[PDB]
């Protein structure tokens, strides 16, 4: 029926049909569209106080709750979508990974490499595809697949 990963949701606000990627946690109104031995990715890094090394370039204690961590993941995520900002402007900016350095930039990586959970979304995602929150032992992550 539909691309890996994907189903059907209802709107509770407006009533109307779209779609949910329950290993990318992406979701968008449209229907989506009709694997390689490597992805190439860039990430934007929300640390909590429950990841495995509370600390950071931005910060050297990393005090704030997962919850927080996903409710700034969030609004990220809203200006991105909305065109306000650009993906690679607020990950070299509020990224807690030194690769915020590069504007998120992982460069190219196969299976077996990345924790699970970033490697099944990064795979899901086609490319120019960006994921939702995406949960590590690292911290929350949003995903842009770039090759
Ligand atoms: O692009 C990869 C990269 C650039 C800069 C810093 C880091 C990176 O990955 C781990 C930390
Ligand atoms: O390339 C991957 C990577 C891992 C760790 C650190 C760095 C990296 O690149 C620049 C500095």
């Amino acid at each position: 029926k539909l691309p890996p990963g994907w189903e059907k949701a209802m709107s509770r606000s407006s009533g109307r049909v779209y779609y949910f990627n329950h290993i990318t946690n992406a979701s968008q109104w449209e229907r989506p569209s009709g694997e390689p031995a490597r992805v190439r990715c860039s990430h934007l890094l929300v640390k909590h106080s429950q990841s495995r090394r509370p600390s950071s370039w931005r910060q050297e204690k990393i005090t704030r709750t997962k919850e927080e961590a996903l409710e700034l993941i969030n609004g990220y995520i809203q200006k991105i979508k909305s065109g306000e900002e650009d993906f690679e402007s607020l990950a070299s900016q509020f990224s807690d990974c030194s690769s915020a350095k590069a504007r998120g930039d992982l460069g190219a990586f196969s299976r077996g490499q990345m924790q699970k959970p970033f490697e099944d979304a990064s795979f899901a995602l086609r490319t120019g595809e960006m994921s939702g929150p995406v949960f590590t032992d690292s911290g929350i992550h949003i995903i842009l697949r770039t090759e």
